[PDB]
């Protein structure tokens, strides 16, 4: 049958030559999970102009461009609308990380990229963005821990 419906996010990676910039989620979906930063793209809202918004609103980071590096789908058990997220990519930031209501900020350096507490799926493409590659991903969960079904390719074109 038809495609589940999905809903538009973001996700913006500050990753610069040798950290990376992630929040700790501190409530709801995904608490206690490193990640980058992102959220849903409003209503007349352009992807990157959330993804911006999303930025300051969860780091309080501004930035002058965006990189597009991949998109990733994710379904969960249960749930029939997917999640459609647009990864972007910074690395000149102005400002300092501030925590936020829904996020701890902490820079990793690049040998000590947490994957013991970030979400399953991020151990396979995470290299990938790690190396300057573009990818479509997605990601079926049973849960926040298990992953039932993916699929991951290296795209030349996001
Ligand atoms: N890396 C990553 N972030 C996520 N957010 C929500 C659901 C699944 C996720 N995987």
């Amino acid at each position: 049958g038809a495609m589940g419906a999905s809903r538009l996010y973001t996700l913006v990676l500050v990753l610069q030559p040798q950290r990376v910039l992630l929040g700790m989620k501190k409530r709801g979906f995904g608490a206690g999970r490193w990640g980058g930063f992102g959220g849903k793209v409003q209503e007349g809202e352009t992807i990157e102009d959330g993804a911006r918004r999303e930025l300051q609103e969860e780091s309080g980071l501004t930035v002058d461009a965006l990189h597009k590096v991949g998109q990733i789908v994710f379904e969960f058990v249960g749930e029939p609308e997917l999640m459609d997220v647009h990864v972007f990519c910074t690395d000149s930031i102005q400002g300092t990380p501030v925590e936020s209501d829904e996020m701890r900020p902490c820079w990793f350096q690049l040998d000590q990229i947490p994957f013991k507490d970030m979400w399953p799926d991020d151990s396979y493409w995470f290299p990938l963005l790690l190396q300057k590659k573009k990818f479509h991903g997605y990601f079926k969960f049973q849960g926040q821990d298990t992953i039932l079904d993916y699929t991951l390719r290296e795209v030349d074109t996001v």
